[PDB]
């Protein structure tokens, strides 16, 4: 009756996660000054290389080789040392005005209630019971596992770490009615960027002792638990010169780990009106809400939208069996509780406050009571 | 007792395809020459620009330039009126080896069978009996509508389309034990981008009447079908000057539509070592094989791997209640089955083989009877 699931983390020195940082550091510099600034910032990263591209109509006046520098300073790549140096690295811009029939079709002379939904697509919500925070206990142990990393980096007791890690994992479950309970950690992956310097014995002890144990429960490691720490042996070289990095490749990272479902729009960089990012903090907001009422166990949320039009084409409920409603009266709850057009999640969820590069590390959901993380209670 | 599910597709104009299918370009390029090339190609598109960055270990000498112009080619980008032409576009190139602390890690001085796999991660298959190919009606038929958009530009049929394009389709669905039934079709978007002579109407009549008519099976359309066909007004900036492109940001679109799940990592431009890609081909051959031999109707396989090691590190077997085997014997068997091991897979789905193109637009899945669509003979 038991089960396994997998899933990972990455630290903020990730090349991807740079480009996502960088990316809502980008935005909230616009909505500092702009409000209703339209941005959708992309970021490139390389070997000595962040590259801007996309599509910004703001009135603000941004200094992007200031903000760029500035959030990788941030991360930890001061140094050529360390394979990245937010001081000496090249920053390039190709950024353009948002797309004038984009703006027509979307959101010129529209009150903001009725604003168009500014892309097309499918975003989905998910929570579960299985942690206070009503997130998988998987990708929580994950996330974790890299800010521990980051904290011992940055308080000068491991120094010979570096920004770039990843992490995994592997959690064994039973089923209860259609929730999850953990029972143990079956496999753990730890590797992250080091110096030269330092042996690998060294590195797998500290990792085992001054990370694992920090952060996952004794009671879920056993004598069977896999531990795979440095397997690679070697990571001197990361960051953006072990591996490119793009905005929008972390986006399972970025909700649940694999569990519940993605509808592919990635979140940084990207203003309220793009739905990719406001509906899928609306959706959580909803899954969440459905759980801390009392109502699931568990449950997914999926929303759809067209360019263009406020209202969403679709909304589904999936609640694994967790309830004694069916899934047609808790979409009647939602439809009842819940206004997803994106003019009005905008108000809802606070969505022109410039908090956007909080989120872009250690995932959107299930930290620092957002928003989106604060239950509507519900009349049913 | 029924409930709405909606998937996307995009066009090979779409940006974010033209960079996938730029990047599987490269790669496929590199084996034609080397097989046992190492290659971690990413692609960025802006306004008149194509960007390689990433990492190759080849002993072939390709030239980039033809390369990116005659993928930009074939796509149909081939003039200043459409927005992208391949002849005068940039193409810039920032690819560096791959890092040689990778390379010891991963495959240096390692048997081939026992080569480790090229990063960790978690992937997902899945395969449903809804249709012959064992792919979601909704994402089969969102993908059948951009292949029919891009046939009638290319026959001249419909001259004032342009290769960007997008489509959305919500089925209305019944469950039956787990499995799932199609009723209806119950909403439909295209966008495409077209021409600045042909008026608002025109598109739209013929969307419906040469396209949707033409793909759309009429039992699954009836009077209450919702329409949404260039729902934004007017499209005539698109391709990457309306909106950037990057490798790996349609990764819903080149899998299950939003069902399933996903582990986060991108399909194209990878080799074989990198398990985002063979491992979650893999999985996708286990399920189906899984279906199409009778022991499921639904079914969702997770792999995870660690970088440097061979063997996953999890395997998981999801089958909705749609088999009389428990999961835990349904796993069994796969694990007598198969190998997934990464120097395995590549010998079982032939994966030096340059195909790679040919699965970056439309799907990586249920077309073409590629190795991972035909299924094994399971012995149990
Ligand atoms: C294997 S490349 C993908 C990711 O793996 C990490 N990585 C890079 N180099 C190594 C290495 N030598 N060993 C382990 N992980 C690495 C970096 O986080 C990188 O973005
Ligand atoms: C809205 S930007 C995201 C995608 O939507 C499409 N798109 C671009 N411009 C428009 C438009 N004016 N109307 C509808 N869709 C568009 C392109 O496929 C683009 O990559
Ligand atoms: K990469
Ligand atoms: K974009
Ligand atoms: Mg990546
Ligand atoms: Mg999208
Ligand atoms: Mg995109
Ligand atoms: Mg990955
Ligand atoms: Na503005
Ligand atoms: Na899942
Ligand atoms: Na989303
Ligand atoms: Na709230
Ligand atoms: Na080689
Ligand atoms: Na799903
Ligand atoms: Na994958
Ligand atoms: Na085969």
């Amino acid at each position: 009756g038991t089960f396994l699931f997998t899933s990972e983390s990455v630290g903020e020195g990730h090349p991807d996660k740079i480009c996502d940082q960088i990316s809502d550091a980008v935005l909230d510099a616009h909505l500092q000054q702009d409000p209703d600034a339209k941005v959708a910032c992309e970021t490139v990263a390389k070997t000595g290389m962040i590259l801007l591209a996309g599509e910004i109509t703001s009135r603000a006046a941004v200094d992007y080789q200031k903000v760029v520098r500035e959030a990788v300073k941030h991360i930890g790549y001061d140094d050529s040392s360390k394979g990245f140096d937010y001081k000496t690295c090249n920053v390039l811009v190709a950024l353009e005005q948002q797309s004038p029939d984009i703006a027509q079709g979307v959101h010129l002379d529209r009150n903001e209630e009725d604003i168009g939904a500014g892309d097309q697509g499918l975003m989905f919500g998910y929570a579960t019971d299985e942690t206070e925070e009503c997130m998988p206990l998987t990708i929580v142990l994950a996330h974790k596992l890299n800010a521990k990393l980051a904290e011992l980096r940055r308080n000068g007791t491991l120094p010979w770490l570096r920004p770039d890690s990843k992490t995994q994992v592997t959690v064994q479950y039973m089923q209860d009615r259609g929730a999850v309970l953990p029972i143990r950690v079956h496999t753990i992956v730890i590797s992250v960027q080091h110096d030269e310097e330092v042996c690998l014995d060294e590195m797998r002890d500290a990792l085992k002792e001054k990370v694992i144990k920090a952060v996952v429960p004794a009671k879920y490691l056993d004598e069977d638990t896999i531990y795979h720490l440095q397997p690679s042996g070697r990571f001197v070289i990361g960051g953006p010169q072990g591996d490119a990095g793009l905005t929008g490749r972390k986006i399972i990272v970025d909700t649940y780990g694999g569990w519940g479902a993605h509808g592919g729009g990635a979140f940084s960089g990207k203003d309220y009106t793009k739905v990719d990012r406001s509906a899928a903090y609306a959706a959580r907001w909803v899954a969440k809400s459905l759980v801390k009422g009392g109502l699931c166990r568990r449950v997914l949320v999926q929303v759809s939208y067209a360019i263009g039009v406020s209202h969403p084409l679709s909304i589904s409920i999936f609640h694994y069996g967790t309830s004694q409603k069916s899934e047609r009266e808790l979409l009647e709850i939602v439809k009842k509780n819940f206004d997803l057009r994106p003019g009005v999640i905008v108000r809802d969820l606070d969505l022109k406050k410039p908090i956007y590069q909080r989120t872009a590390a250690y995932g959107h959901f299930g930290r620092d009571s957002f928003p989106w993380e604060v239950p509507k209670k519900l009349k049913y």
